[PDB]
Order: C-alpha cells, then structure tokens, then sequence
C-alpha cells in the first residue's frame, strides 16, 4: 500500500539510557533516587549491557525493594516510553558547559569526577589534594534540578560521569560522609563521552493530513463526495461503534481515516435510532456536538490534553486518592467526596467582610486629626447621651445623640487638591450639620511635599488648634490651590489665628522636630500600613468597615450606619448593653489589628497546602518522635482539628509562637498539636531540642509563665538522634520551607514564613481555626456525611487527611483568568446521564484510583486526538474509563477534514540488538488522487520545523511522486528545534501588564541569548531555547530606568516562599510557565513608549515549491538592481527543507546574508484552521515581536514579486512619523472597476477618505512601531473582529485598513507598485515593482503571468536552475 511516515527529532542527543531510568523511577522522591544509585554503584546494573536487558532489570528492582506496586509500574512504562527525563538530564550538561567549565581553570586529565568543597576541587575521594579555586559565581546556589542527602553544615557537590566503574569509590566516601552528619551530599551529572552524538527521536506529538481542497460534494483512488445529506453523519458514526461490539477499536479506526469512511456510512439499515432517547441526556447537561474531557470532577482544557500534562495529572492525582483509601474508602467513594456538592460550594462561598481596628491607641492617639467630640463639643451639648435614644424610634433620618458611638476615618493627600476638597467641603458640612458622626482624617505621605504638609498642619494642631488648622487647609485650597505648602498663605493664617496658642508653646518658622518630625509622620505612616489605607484607591473605615474612596462611597456609608443602628437596637432588648459602656466596642469585638497578614489575604489564590497523610508517611521516623499533645478522648467530631507548628528554637520568635500554641490549645480541647524545631545554625543537631521537649511531653501546657517553655528547652543532657535530623530535612525540602524560618499547619494548610511572633498570638490561632473550620473542614463533614462515609472519621488526625486532600483537589495548577473557561470545581452532574446506549468502559471500576469520563463527538477533528491519547491512557493498569458519543445535527460544512495519527505507546519498544525503537506517524493506504497538506499536532511548548522532505509538504499527492520519483512511500523528518519559555507579568503593588517593556533572556557563556516584549494581553512574552539554566534581565535603557523586577515567577503565581529569583530553567517537555512580577523604581508614573545586520532588511514568507521558487528569483532581482548590502529574513517554519538546504550556496552567489526568524501563535490569541490564514496573519501580526529589538526597521517583499529598483530608495522615504507605509490600489486601468469592490458601501463608508492598501509591499519603522505598541491593538482589533467567521476576507490586507484610523499609515508613491489587472500598460514604464495579483475572472496561472508579463523573469530562473545543477553535481 502507498504510505506516509512523519518522525521527529530533538536538537539534543539522547543522554545514556541508565541515567535516563533513574530519573525517570525517581520523580522528585530522593529516596528511590539515592537507593537506586546505591545498586548501580556495587557494581548490579554493570552485567546488563542492552538497552532491553537494562530496562527488565529495573522491573524486578523496583518490584523487589518495594518501591513500586502494578499501578505505579505501569506508570513508569509510559513516562519512559514518553522520554519525560531526558531534557532534565541535558539541563545538567549544558549547565556544566556552560558555568562549570569556564569556571574551573586549569589543567583536567585524569579528574572524569571531582567533588567542589570550599571553592576547592578534588580529583581523588582520599580528598588530601585540591587542585583549584574555582570562580567567585558561586555553584553552591541549589536550583530545580538538585537533590539533596542528608543534613550538614558543610555542602559538598560530586560531578560525575556515572557510565564508568571510575564513579562507584567517589559515591561511597561522600555516602557515609553524609550518613554520619559531616556534610550534605547531592550528584550533578558530566557529558559522558562513552556515549555517542546521535539525535534523540521523540513522541507524544500528532501528525494531520488536511485535505485542501474541500470544494467537491454534490484501495482507495480519492474520497466520493456524496450529496449533501451531512446532518446525521455523527448519528450514524455514533451507531456503527455502538453495534460493533468491540467499540473503543472501532472509535480510534474510524476516527483516524473518517474523510476516507464518510460515503461508507449510512449504509444497510445504519440509524438503529435507539439513541434518541439519550437526548433526554443533551436536555439536562450538554449541547450537542461538544468535546468534554473529566478526571475525577476536573475539567480539563484543550491544553492540558497531551501525553505530557496528562501523566503529570495522573501523578498528582494518585498521590491525593491514595492517602485516602488508606482509611477504608473505595477509590469509588474517594472521587465521589471530592467532587461533592457542598464541597464546590465552599470554594464560591468563600468571600465575606470582616471589621478592623481603627483606632490611635497603637499609634499612642498622635495620628488621627478629629473634626469632632461628641461627647465634648458644645455644638450637640442641647441633646441627650442617652442609649435609648438610638435603640427607641427614630425616622429615615439619623438620631440626634451625645455619645461616642459612630467614627469615620478618611485617609486624605494634602497634596492633591482633590482630596483636601473632601475634608473642606465634604467633611465640614457634615460636622455644621450636627451629624452624630465622629470624623476623622489622617494624612497620606506618599511625597515629600505631602511629608511637610503634614508636619505644618500637625504643629498647627498642637500649640494653636484645631479651627487654626482647619483656617489654613480651606485658605490652601481656594487662594493657592495646590498641594505644597504656601507662607504667603500660612503667616496669614499664623497672623490673626496666632492668639494665644494655648498649652506648650509656639515654635515657628521651621520644621524639623526629632518628635514631630520623626514620631508623628512615621507613627502616620504605621497606620496607613497597617491597615493598607493608602496607594491608588484608598481605604475609608466607618466602624472597622473598610469602604474604598471611590464612587459614592458616603452612600455605601449610609447604608451600613443603618445597618449598625439596627445591630445596636437589638442588643438593646435582650439587655447586653449598658449605659456604662463604650459603644464603639462592640464592633471592635472582633476586630483584627493588621489587615491582610498570611491568614487573610487580598490575593485570594495566594494560598498552600500539603498533603498530610503523605507528611506522616514519608517522615514517619521524625513525626513519631516530635512533641505530640492529643486531642482530648470526650470531645466531638465537630470540634476535632489538627494542628502542626514549625519554629526556630533558636530565636525568641520561634519560642514565642510555640507558648502562643501552647495557650491556645489550654482552651481548645478538640485540638491534637505537633511541635516540629526548625533551627537556623546546623552547628548543633536538631534533634537535642526535641528530645528535651518530648521528655516533659507529659507536662506539656503546664506552663503558668513563658520561662517554664524556655527553661524547659536548656535543661537535660541528650544524645543526638542523627536519623531524626535527616528526617528532618526531608521534610523542609518536601514543604519548601527554608531553615530559621516559622510556619503554622492547621489541616494542611501553611502560614509563614513568620517575621514576628507579634504577628501570629492566641487569638491569631483561634480566628485561623474559625475560619479554616468553616471553608474546609464544614464542607467536607457535610459532603461525607451525606455519602454515609463518616464511620472513617477516628481522630484529628484521621480527619486531617479527608480535609487536605479534598482542599489540594481545589487548587488549579493554572492560575484563573489567562487559560480558558475551565476553574476548578468539580463536577459531578454527569452521573445523572442515563449510559446503556452512547457509553462504553474500560478498566475495572471496583479497583481503579483514575477516573476519566470523555464526551466526545464523532464527527470532530479534535475528537481524533482525544481518543488516540486515551486508548493509551486506558492501556494503564488502574484506570478506569467510560465515553460517551454526542454528536449534532447542524452540520453546514463536512465535518472531519483530515487524517490523524498519533505518536504514543503505553511502554517502550525495543530493538533486534536490543536498542530502543524510534516512534512514527506512519499512515497506510493512503489515497493516489487526493491533494494533502501535511501538519503538525505538537504540545503547546514546542517549536517544531521540517528538516529532511524531498515532497512538498504542502502538496501532496501520491501519483505526482510515483511519476516523478517511482516510489509510492513518502517519509519526512521534523526537528523540535525550541522549547517555549513563556510567562504572564505583572507590575506591583498596582498589578497591570507592563507593555513595551523589553527583555533579555542569557546564559552565563553569553550574555544575549534572546530577547522579547511585553504584550499588553495577560503581560505576555514567549523565548525559544533548549534544557539548560537561563537569567532574565532586563534591556539595558528605558526599561531598566523605570523598572526593577523583584521575581520571575518560576514556581507559579504565588509571591511562594524562594522565588525571589531571576532565573529560569527548562528540564521538561512542557518547557517553562513563569509569572514574573515588576516593581517601579521610586516615584514614577513614566512610560517606555513616550520618550523624555545589513543596509537593506527584507522579509518574506513562501508556502510551497512554487512559492519558494518565485522567492529566489525575487531576491536575484533586488541584488542585480543594487549596489548595496541587503539582509534577507524568513518566516523558517512554512519553508521546505529543500529551500533550507539551498539558501547557503544562493547567498555564497549573490553576496547577501540571512536569517530565520518565527514566533509561536499565543494560547489566548484566536487560532487559524485554514493555514493560508495563518500565513497572513504572521506577516501584520507579530511585526513587533518577530524580529531582534536591535533591527531599526524591515520591509516586506512577496514572493510572486520581482524589484527593478536599488530598494534603499524605500528605507529613505520619509514616513512622516508613521510606524509603517503601504502603496495604494492602482485607479489607472480604465475598464476594470466592476471588480473594485473597495468603491462598494461597506469599504467606502469605512474608509471615509482614506485608500484601500495592498500588502504585497510596505515599510515598517520598527523603532517607531514598537513606540506606538501599534501590534497590541492589531491583535486585540483581530481577536475582536474574529469571532465573526465573515469579518476578514484577506485579513493581511484588511487589518492595516481597518486601523488606518487609529495607527497612521504612510502611503507610497504608486510607482511603488504595478500590476495588470488594475494597473494599464502605459503605466509599467515608471513602474518599481510588480505584483502577480489574482486574475480574477479568469483561471490563468501565476508561472503563465510571470513569462508574458516580465521578459527577464526567465534570465532569472535560468541563474538559479544551472546553479541548482551545479550544487547537485
Ligand atoms: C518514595 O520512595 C520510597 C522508597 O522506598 C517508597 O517506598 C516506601 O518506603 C518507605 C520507607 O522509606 C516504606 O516505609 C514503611 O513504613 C512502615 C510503617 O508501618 C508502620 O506504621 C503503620 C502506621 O499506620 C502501622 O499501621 C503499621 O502496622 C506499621 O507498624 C507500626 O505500627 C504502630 C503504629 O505506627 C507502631 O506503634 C509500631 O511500633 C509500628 O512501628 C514500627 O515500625 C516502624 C517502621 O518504620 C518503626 O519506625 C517503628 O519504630 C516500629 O518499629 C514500616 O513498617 C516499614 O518497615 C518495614 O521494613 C522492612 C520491610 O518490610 C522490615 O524489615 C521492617 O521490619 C518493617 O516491617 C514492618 O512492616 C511489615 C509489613 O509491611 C510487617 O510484616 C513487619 O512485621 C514490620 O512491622 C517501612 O519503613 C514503605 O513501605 C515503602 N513502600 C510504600 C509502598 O510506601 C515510597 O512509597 C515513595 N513515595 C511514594 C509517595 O510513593
Ligand atoms: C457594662 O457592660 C458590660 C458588657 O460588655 C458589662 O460586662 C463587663 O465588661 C467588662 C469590659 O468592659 C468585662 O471585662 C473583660 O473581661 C474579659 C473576661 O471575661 C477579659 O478577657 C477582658 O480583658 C476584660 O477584663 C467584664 O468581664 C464584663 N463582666 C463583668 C461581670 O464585669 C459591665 O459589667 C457593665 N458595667 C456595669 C458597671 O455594670
Ligand atoms: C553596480 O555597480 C557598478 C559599478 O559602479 C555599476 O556599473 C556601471 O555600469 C556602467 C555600464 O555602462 C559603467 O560604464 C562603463 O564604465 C567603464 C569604465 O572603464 C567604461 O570603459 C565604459 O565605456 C562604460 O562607461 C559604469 O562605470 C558603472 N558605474 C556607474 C556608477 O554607472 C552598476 O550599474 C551598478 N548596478 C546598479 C543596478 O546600479
Ligand atoms: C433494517 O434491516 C432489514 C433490511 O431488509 C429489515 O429487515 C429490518 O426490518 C430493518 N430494521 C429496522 C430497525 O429498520
Ligand atoms: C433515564 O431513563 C429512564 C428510563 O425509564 C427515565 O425514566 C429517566 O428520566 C432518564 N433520565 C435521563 C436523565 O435521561
Ligand atoms: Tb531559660
Ligand atoms: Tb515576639
Ligand atoms: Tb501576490
């Protein structure tokens, strides 16, 4: 049968096969990682010389030594089978290249391993000699890819090659050394070069073969288009599985060749319409026709649906079910739990209001500046101070009282003329009014005109009053208006108000009081910190209430002086209160003095959890000899809760927060609390601590004053438990918490670290308990209970591990608001679903841990996928999978326009000698007649481009290449030649996405190794690069003048402890995802935009033989017509590798140079099915981002066209501050305006005045086109007008058009420009360039067009054919 082959290979060659399998057994647990290198290092995996024979030696060790059962080996096939270790092993390399080598100066023979001690190197493990002081950038900076064994206050670093026997003695000395407590060991790896420099072949990608002409419809030879009766095609491809009676085969083998299987369907009595009767299931839960993926509840995204990110999914998720079933609960009932309604409901009901601590009493009362005493100000001296006054009547109005009972504190700039009208209009009016209201205000000190502002109306307070005060923020306004304080202005305020300033005396004049100055203003600054009352939007507190200074914020007010009227009144009549009383207490009740603190933050998503029972299983030898206190033996499941605190010892905070733990659990009986020391200096073992607290364990909580824990802690003489100390570290590494450093752990929730002790007190636990309680542990008692599963619930403890799970169930890996419509809540509403006809299983469900519950449609392309990587994923032992088939009605258009096949296998292959088999896209039986287009289907991360094709990819047909070449099979290989670095900034405190800002991605070998900028959707910015560690800095200029960035979110969204990092490191498939985040430098409000190679550069794009042939003529043309240095640039991935092989010998011959650029289509930005498309939105689209910042401008050039002119005449061209410059639709042919549909009522309404411009020739200024972020807008107008299928005919053209309006566009003289169809004859003499435009009534073709319209179009072709013969011979 005639086939096609499609492989792929990576731009790396394959590490060895050994240190791929340990890396890949050993995830991130060190245990199996060390415990393997100890095998290998006798001597064990020494006897197995095979690829094959190394692999089935891993089987029965992993088997043998209990590390992995029938689910997790299965697992591991495929995770093998999926290469997933090999980047991070290259990550090494090219780190030892690149850092190590240049570092290390001397003279290496005989030094195959070395450890690094010191900054001193040693080749031998005896450790007598050290050879080097290795270079100031220090290697002791632990990063993604380390390991770490055992604790010591030494570090120590072996480099090894692990291939050769010369390791084994090495490994050994820094083994024991590590076992007795002397320093920690962690392995680096060395370029082995026992191993050869072969490619390394991947899988997890697909191929399509996309039919290109669809035009046609009223073995194989080509598909019978069949009259237009497509409506019930899923129908029938639906009902063909269903009576099959091998379904999932059926599925996969008519999904594959589906445009090839459409005439075959309908066919004898087909519809068996049964399944008209699941509609009842479309009527409650899906439309038809729609693709849904569920893994345990979570809805995946497209994204998410590879090989890659479903092995990574399976990972975690087993992890989380397995600590649950280990409490009797079926992997049935555990899915069920987490995706249970009340559950859900937690995660939407967690956003209430609480009341804040206004008050001066922190701030020892020198901060708010009262315009009222209500209690004291002759003004309300005529009504009464009675309580009955506010609980009895009372109209719509407000009740006239003398009592202090409501307060209002604005925060208020005196700079800002805005502002100070609110306290002089707003604020006094109401004081007139005789409000029963107190108001304050306290100053804003952003600036140092506000810093003195401040002090003068503070002084003016202090000896002379309030009025006097008042006198000079009203005089301010209306005489000077502005914020900076005026003498003109104050000496006549000091004038008359000077009478007698009462108490301590005047000082005048000047301002600098070491008191004044310094208490008063930084006592101020307290405040508005602690409470967060300053930045863009300030903070109002009525009552403890925070109202933000925006809209009708008095009315907001209003509403909740009501509201507390009405709480007051109802204390009144069960008689809580009393005439001796401060009323403003009771509100303050529960009032917290900071607001924010990690335990309520503003950031909602900022937010950790650990997986418990995994924390009491993995350390099981550090947690069963920690200090434990058990929750009492007569208290209820309700009040049970687990609690871990993680403290320095060391230091006074650490001990603090410990008493403070201590305390809290005196009065909480349900509580079961666990103390974990975590010390700074490593001088002295952890564990001496321990063991002096667990011996008076039983007197723990006895403890009527702080000495009696601290004195505790000093006494006893201790043997130091080693084995508890490296339990320990295991630990901090599993939870990334770092040493000296405090935390809190209720259920399985983190808060630290923390600074203070202050921060975190008794009534800090108690609020964390309270409201832990509600959100998790509420929900997850409902949602058991209602299963019936609560009989499981034994202890605090046992609780703990439901109640932590099911939290880590509710945290996406992808942070909400830049993928797509998928949060994380799990649903469970498909289980309604009535199955006997549209569902299949597979896998048993009484023993499955995974879940997976696919709805797909048929007749979808994206269906094709779908089941090829879940046949795979069902091949996995302890999976459990059941489909349903939805397919729709509405069918305009034919369906499935493509071949699939993807490259996947659920364990690996292997050779006749044993080596492991490469995997392909092989397509058998293929049609002769059939004109196919050949495409990629690679995971998000990967740049992927065609490097060996003698075809042309874009032109398929069969019987072309058996006329042509003779042979029938066709086979092409592809290179991923990048892997994406991608992330989603942020400016801080004020988070918007910095655009314009410029990036520069390095390594430590060079400093430019990229660069990119910011995008204004989602602060969005791509790097192409390979495994290896990278810096982010940014460009040199403006961008480093205005900004600093604190952090390259490397970890996730976070701000998580240990990312205050500029560093990004790729050691996987799914390349790196980064949330960075930029602080501005002081006082600024500036913009990048707005300011305080080769001489000429042309790009282009060719999509076919034909295209790329009419390409090397266009640029013969432009070098014969000047006598200049040109650049030529192109867009790599739609080239073939014919015309990439060729470009050297062209450039060799006419003198030029050349460069490959591309860019990744953005996830957000709106995708292209039809490539010519595509084609044209990568020539308007990424001008900004596809070429080096340093190129000053680009011009773009057609293929079809040929230049007659020195095209520097075009770069001169003044574009009168324009960011690009199009030539005009020719006018001058007479007879053709028929087709000039740019004269019709859409375009001329638009385009009022202005042209209708070709986009086979314009200018870009760069410089000035990144200036006017003209791409921001092109996109954001694209992603727009693109939901309406209709919107761009030619949307190259269309778009610069379309935005003509608002980005200016230069037009060109029409000499410029000359085409046929609308350009006359006479015309061509003063004519530049000539386009090949479209017939457009004929069907002439463009090779008919070059020979007629240009004569010395031959003399060209005839250049490039001998030469293509000379290279070939
Ligand atoms: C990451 O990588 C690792 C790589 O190895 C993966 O593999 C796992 O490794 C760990 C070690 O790192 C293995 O851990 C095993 O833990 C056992 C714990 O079981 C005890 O505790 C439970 C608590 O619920 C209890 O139910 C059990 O009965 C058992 O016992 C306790 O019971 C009481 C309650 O705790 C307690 O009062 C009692 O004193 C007793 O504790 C004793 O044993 C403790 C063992 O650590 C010891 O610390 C105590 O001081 C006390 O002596 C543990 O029992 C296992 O020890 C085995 O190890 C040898 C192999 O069997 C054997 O020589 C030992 O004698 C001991 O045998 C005991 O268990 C068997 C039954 O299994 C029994 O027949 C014997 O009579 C003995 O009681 C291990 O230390 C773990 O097993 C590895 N595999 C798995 C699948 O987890 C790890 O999985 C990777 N991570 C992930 C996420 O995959
Ligand atoms: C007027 O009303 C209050 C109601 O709030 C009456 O109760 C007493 O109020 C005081 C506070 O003003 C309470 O003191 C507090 O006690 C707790 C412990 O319960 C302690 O933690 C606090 O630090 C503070 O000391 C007091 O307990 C409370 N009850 C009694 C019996 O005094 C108050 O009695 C009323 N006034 C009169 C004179 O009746
Ligand atoms: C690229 O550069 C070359 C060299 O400057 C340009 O060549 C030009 O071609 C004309 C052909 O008639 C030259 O004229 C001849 O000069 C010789 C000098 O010995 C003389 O013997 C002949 O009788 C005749 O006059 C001319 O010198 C030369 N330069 C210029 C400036 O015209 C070529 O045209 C350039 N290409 C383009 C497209 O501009
Ligand atoms: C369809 O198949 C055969 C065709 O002859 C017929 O005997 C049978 O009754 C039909 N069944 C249905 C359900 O239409
Ligand atoms: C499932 O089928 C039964 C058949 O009796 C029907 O009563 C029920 O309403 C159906 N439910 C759905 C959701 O289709
Ligand atoms: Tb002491
Ligand atoms: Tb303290
Ligand atoms: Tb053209």
């Amino acid at each position: 049968s005639p086939s096609i082959n499609v492989a792929l290979k990576a731009a790396f060659p394959s590490p060895p096969y050994l240190v791929e399998l340990l890396e890949t057994a050993a995830s991130d647990n060190t245990t199996i990682y060390y415990s393997l290198l100890d095998r290998i290092a006798k001597g064990h995996f020494a006897e197995a010389t095979t690829d094959k024979a190394l692999y089935e030696k891993f089987l029965e060790v992993l088997r043998d030594d209990g590390h992995m059962d029938p689910e997790a080996l299965s697992a591991f096939k495929l995770a093998l089978s999926l290469r997933t270790a090999t980047p991070r092993v290259e990550a090494h390399y090219q780190y030892y290249t690149a850092t190590v080598e240049p570092s290390l100066s001397g003279t290496q023979e005989g030094c195959d391993q070395w450890f690094l001690i010191d900054g001193e190197q040693y080749c031998s493990p005896t450790l007598d000699t050290s050879h080097g002081k290795v270079k100031g950038e220090d290697q002791l900076r632990t990063l993604p890819f380390d390991r770490k064994f055992g604790v010591g206050c030494r570090d120590v670093i072996l480099y090894a090659d692990i291939t050769s026997k010369s390791f084994a003695p090495f490994h050994e000395v820094a083994m024991d050394l590590a076992k007795k407590g002397k320093a920690s060991y962690r392995v680096r790896y060395r370029r082995s070069p026992s191993h050869s420099r072969e490619s390394l072949s991947v899988n997890g990608y697909g191929v399509e073969l996309v039919l290109k002409r669809t035009d046609y419809i009223v073995i194989a030879d080509i598909k019978p288009l069949e009259k237009s009766e497509l409506a019930a095609l899923g129908m029938k491809a639906a009902s063909f599985v269903m009576q099959s009676e091998k379904p999932f085969e059926a599925l996969l083998k008519l999904t594959q060749d589906f445009p090839k299987y459409s005439n075959s369907l309908g066919s004898q009595n087909v519809s068996a319409e049964f399944e008209a009767e699941h509609r009842g299931n479309r009527e409650v839960f899906l439309p038809e026709g729609s693709n849904v993926l569920w893994l345990n509840g979570l809805h995946l995204i497209d994204r998410q649906i590879q090989p890659f990110g479903l092995v990574d999914l399976l990972t975690r998720e087993r992890k989380l079910i397995k600590s649950v079933l280990d409490l009797g609960l079926t992997g049935q009932q555990a899915v069920d739990l987490l995706g249970h309604a009340e559950v859900a409901h937690a995660k939407s009901g967690d956003d209430e209001p609480r009341r804040f601590d206004w008050r001066d009493d922190i701030e020892e009362g020198q901060v708010i500046i009262w315009l009222n005493n209500l209690e004291k100000d002759k003004r309300y001296k005529s009504f009464s101070p009675s309580i009955w006054v506010l609980i009895h009547h009372f109209g719509h109005g407000l009740p006239q009282i003398r009592r202090d009972v409501f307060n209002l504190v604005v925060p208020v700039d005196l700079t800002k003329a805005d502002d100070v009208k609110i306290v002089v209009e707003g604020l006094l009016s109401f004081v007139k009014r005789l409000i029963p209201v107190r108001f304050g205000f306290v100053p804003l000190t952003p600036t140092g005109q506000a810093i003195d502002q401040a002090k003068v109306v503070y002084y003016l307070l202090e000896n002379y009053g309030l009025a006097a005060a008042t006198a000079y923020l009203e005089k301010s306004y209306e005489e000077q208006s502005t914020g900076q304080p005026n003498e003109r202005i104050f000496n006549e305020v000091i004038k008359d108000k000077s009478l007698r300033p009462d108490g301590v005396e005047l000082s005048f004049k000047d301002i600098f009081i070491s008191e004044k100055h310094e208490k008063q203003i930084h006592l101020s600054k307290h405040w508005v910190e602690r409470l967060r009352a300053g930045g863009d939007v300030p903070t109002v507190f009525f009552d403890g209430f925070p109202i933000p200074r925006e809209d009708n914020w008095l009315r907001v007010m209003n509403h909740r002086l009501m509201q507390d009227l009405q709480a007051l009144q109802q204390a009144g009549y069960f008689g809580m209160l009393n005439e001796s009383m401060w009323l403003p207490g009771f509100f303050l009740e529960k009032a917290l003095s900071r607001r924010n603190t990690l335990i309520f933050p503003e950031d909602k998503n900022e937010l950790t959890v650990l997986n418990v029972n995994k924390i009491y299983i993995e350390n099981h030898d550090l947690m069963s000899k920690v200090p434990v206190i058990e929750a009492s033996k007569e208290s209820t499941r309700d009040d049970w809760a687990a609690l871990t605190v993680v403290a320095d010892l060391d230091d006074i905070e650490g001990q603090e927060l410990v008493y403070y733990a201590l305390r809290f659990r005196k009065s909480n009986d349900g509580v079961r609390l666990d103390i974990v020391h975590n010390p700074k200096d490593c001088s002295r073992s952890p564990s001496v601590l321990a063991q002096r607290l667990k011996s008076r364990e039983d007197k723990l909580l006895d403890f009527t004053r702080f000495l009696d824990l601290e004195t505790a802690l000093e006494t006893g003489e201790f043997e130091p438990d080693v084995a508890y100390d490296a339990s320990l570290a295991n630990f901090l590494a599993s939870s990334n918490m770092k040493a000296g450093d405090n935390f809190v752990i209720l259920n399985g929730r983190v808060l630290g670290p923390i600074t203070s002790a202050d921060d975190f007190k008794k009534e800090d636990f108690e609020v964390f308990l309270q409201a832990e309680r509600r959100t998790r542990i509420l929900p997850v008692y409902k949602a058991l209970e209602d299963l019936g599963l609560d009989d499981k619930v034994s202890g605090p403890l046992s609780a703990a591990k439901l109640t932590s799970v099911t939290a880590l169930s509710t945290i996406s890996d992808l942070p909400q608001g830049i993928f797509d419509n998928a949060p994380t809540v799990r649903t469970t509403l498909f289980k309604q679903w009535n199955s006997t006809y549209t569902s299949f299983e597979v896998g048993d469900a009484s023993t499955a841990t995974i879940f997976f519950v696919a709805v797909i449609n048929p007749a979808s392309e994206i269906g094709q996928r779908w089941v090829a990587v879940l046949k795979v994923l069902s091949e996995l032992e302890g999976v459990h999978l059941r489909v349903f088939l939805n397919p729709t009605v509405m069918i305009e258009e034919l369906p499935v326009k493509r071949f699939y096949r993807y490259v996947l296998s659920s364990s690996p292959s292997f050779d006749e000698s044993g080596k492991v088999k490469a995997l392909s896209a092989r397509f058998t039986g293929v049609p002769r007649e059939t004109l196919l287009v050949v495409g990629m289907d690679v995971p998000p991360a990967w740049l992927v481009t065609s490097k060996v094709a003698v075809d042309d990819l874009d032109n398929l047909r069969i019987k072309d290449i058996k006329a042509k070449r003779g042979t029938e099979h066709v086979e092409a290989i592809y290179e991923l030649e990048h892997i994406l670095i991608e992330g989603h900034s942020r400016e801080i405190p004020g988070a918007h996405a910095p655009r314009g800002v410029q990036l520069v991605l390095e390594t430590e070998n060079n400093p430019h190794f990229a660069d990119t900028i910011i995008m204004a959707n989602l602060g969005y910015f791509q790097f192409k690069a390979n495994p290896g560690v990278y810096n982010i800095r940014l460009k040199e200029g403006r961008s480093s003048e205005i900004f600093t960035l604190e952090s390259v979110g490397a970890k996730g969204w976070g701000p998580i402890p240990g990312d205050d990092n500029t560093e990004v490191v790729l050691m996987d498939f799914q390349g790196t995802t980064l949330y960075p985040r930029l602080r501005r430098k002081p006082g600024m409000e500036e913009e990048d935009v707005l300011e305080p190679h080769a001489e000429i550069n042309i790009f282009s794009v060719a999509s076919g033989h034909l295209y790329e042939r009419m390409l090397n003529i266009m640029m013969a043309s432009v070098m014969h017509h000047t006598n200049h240095t040109v650049k030529f640039w192109f867009i790599e991935q739609f080239l073939s590798p014919s015309f990439k092989d060729f470009i050297p010998h062209m450039a060799a011959e006419y003198g030029f140079k050349y460069e490959m650029v591309t860019y990744k289509w953005p996830h957000w930005l709106r995708q292209q099915k039809e490539k010519q498309r595509e084609i044209w939105g990568y020539k308007i689209l990424f001008l900004d981002v596809l070429f080096p910042l340093s190129l000053d401008k680009v011009i773009f050039v057609d293929a079809d066209q040929i230049v007659r002119t020195d095209m520097y005449d075009l770069v001169e061209h003044p574009l009168d501050g324009a960011p690009y410059g199009f030539a005009p639709m020719c006018d001058s042919r007479v007879e053709m305006e028929g087709y000039r549909f740019w004269k019709t009522g859409y375009w001329a309404n638009y385009l009022k005045g202005k042209p209708y411009h070709i986009s086979a020739l314009y200018v870009v200024d760069l410089q000035r086109f990144r200036e006017l972020a003209a791409g921001d807008r092109l996109r954001q107008q694209y992603h727009a007008l693109s939901a309406d299928p209709n919107s761009l005919a030619n949307l190259d053209q269309d778009l610069p058009n379309h935005m003509q309006f608002t980005i200016p566009i230069a037009t060109l003289p029409q000499e410029w420009l000359w085409c046929e169809t609308w350009c006359s004859d006479e015309t061509l003499k003063d004519a530049r360039t000539i386009d090949l435009c479209n017939n457009p009534m004929t069907k002439e073709p463009k090779l008919d067009r070059a020979r007629r319209q240009v004569p010395e179009w031959t003399k060209y072709d005839e250049e490039i054919a001998e030469l293509a013969r000379r290279v070939r011979e």
